[PDB]
């Protein structure tokens, strides 16, 4: 196992990642040396494009495509007030172009990522435009360089237009910085190690219905630690290339945060898994797409926002039945936690109870017992959406899923059968 497992994959991960990361902290430091905004913003094109090509070969053209296509939307609409509905509209046109299969799938899903960030952050600045928290449209330059920050091309966070401009104006390198592109690096390379490793072999080591879920939850697990690797690689390339950092109190914080695995692995909600799983994605999700559809209502919503998710993850049938799924979970849980938290005057919310909250009930042993309760059920609920994702269309969802008996379907509709009663 010692040069088994753990070395061949931390090699495998640790290899192809490592040109991304130099030129990270090469942009790093080429941004502290005082250059013009222009030569700041071209050196990271030049460094996208080279990221880029590393990663995807050739094929690299989809992502170009879409770059230049949404500023040429942009800058035919950049005295329109509806910016951002213009670049959504391209978005949503190429998206279902490219799933519509007229590129090789292969290809197609093998930046599915980074064509997911470059569309969020154009749609993101259409949206920033509209609202007036960015002032003027930006110049070719400014938004070629925002989509191919070389910190956030490949697998790199959404970052908002005015934290890549924070970031291009630049901070000093402190310890504070190196120790969290360490932690984040460390952080990745073992939960990828964890994800190949200890996740599949979980339950054998470390054909009835208690194996098929112990094959389920090792296979979520799995699919958890390679996300986390993803997120925390991510935190690691932003900061190394020196974004994702919060002035607070004139006091310089790098505390960017993708992904949170212990409030998922260990988890109180499925609203806090959902919104743990991608902190930048989920915000996104919230601000540019969430909130743009409240004119549909809550419910509709939050069907718009899961469907956007899954556009901007790839149409794939068993990703999009688990995002359906997950809009009905999250927000059953969520209208159930409330109301029980109402009638039992109790802290037992999708999220934490602030230290001043009415509930009378905050650390009893009922309210323990219901929020572990909660919990199992959530763990419960990533075995059954994650046994989708073992190393796909209708048929393998539909079947896979009824090996585990729709347990989870059934579970989320009796306490959606509760909810309305109880009230
Ligand atoms: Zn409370």
């Amino acid at each position: 196992l010692l040069q088994g497992c753990l070395l061949p994959t931390a090699q495998q991960g640790l290899d192809q990642i490592w040109l991304l990361l130099a030129i990270c902290l090469a942009c790093r430091l080429l941004w502290r040396l005082g250059l013009p905004s222009y030569l700041k913003h071209a050196s990271t094109v030049a460094g996208g494009f080279f990221s880029l090509y590393h990663f995807f070969q050739l094929h690299m053209v989809w992502v170009v495509l879409l770059s230049l296509l949404c500023y040429l939307v942009l800058f035919l609409c950049r005295h329109s007030s509806h910016r951002g509905v213009f670049l959504s509209v391209t978005i949503l046109i190429y998206l279902l172009m490219g799933e519509m299969h007229m590129v090789d799938t292969v290809t197609w899903h093998k930046m599915r990522g980074a064509q997911m960030i470059v569309a969020m952050k154009a749609v993101s600045l259409g949206f920033d435009l509209d609202r007036g928290e960015v002032g003027t449209v930006p110049s070719p330059v400014e938004f070629m360089g925002y989509l191919y920050f070389v910190g956030t091309i490949v697998f790199g966070p959404w970052i908002s237009f005015h934290s890549y401009l924070q970031a291009v104006q630049g901070r000093p390198l402190s310890a504070r910085w190196l120790q969290k592109v360490a932690r984040s690096l460390a952080l990745a390379l073992l939960c990828l190690v964890l994800s190949t490793c200890v996740g599949p072999y979980l339950f054998p080591y470390f054909k009835g219905t208690m194996v098929r879920w112990l094959r389920a939850y090792e296979s979520a697990v799995s699919f958890h630690f390679s996300n986390y690797f993803v997120g925390f690689l991510s935190e690691a390339t932003a900061t190394l290339a020196g974004a994702g950092f919060t002035e607070e109190k004139d006091h310089l914080e790098w505390d960017l945060t993708v992904s949170k695995p212990l409030n998922v692995e260990l988890p109180r909600s499925m609203v806090e898994v959902v919104t743990s799983w991608n902190l930048p994605m989920s915000y996104w999700l919230n601000n540019y797409v969430f909130k743009n559809a409240l004119r549909l209502g809550t419910f509709s919503a939050v069907l718009v926002t899961y469907a956007a998710s899954a556009l901007l993850h790839g149409f794939s049938f068993h990703l999009a039945a688990v995002l359906l799924s997950l809009a009905f979970i999250t927000y059953v849980e969520h209208v159930l936690r409330k109301r029980l938290a109402r009638i039992l005057s109790a802290c037992v919310l999708s999220k934490r109870c602030p230290p001043d909250c009415s509930h009378q009930h905050r650390l009893g042993l009922g309210v323990r017992a219901l929020n572990l309760l909660f919990g199992a059920l959530a763990i419960f609920h990533l075995a059954y959406l994650g046994s989708l994702f073992d190393v796909y269309g209708m048929a393998y969802t539909v079947h896979k899923w009824s090996e585990l008996s729709w347990a989870s379907h059934w579970v989320t509709f009796g306490c959606w059968i509760f909810y309305r009663l109880i009230g």
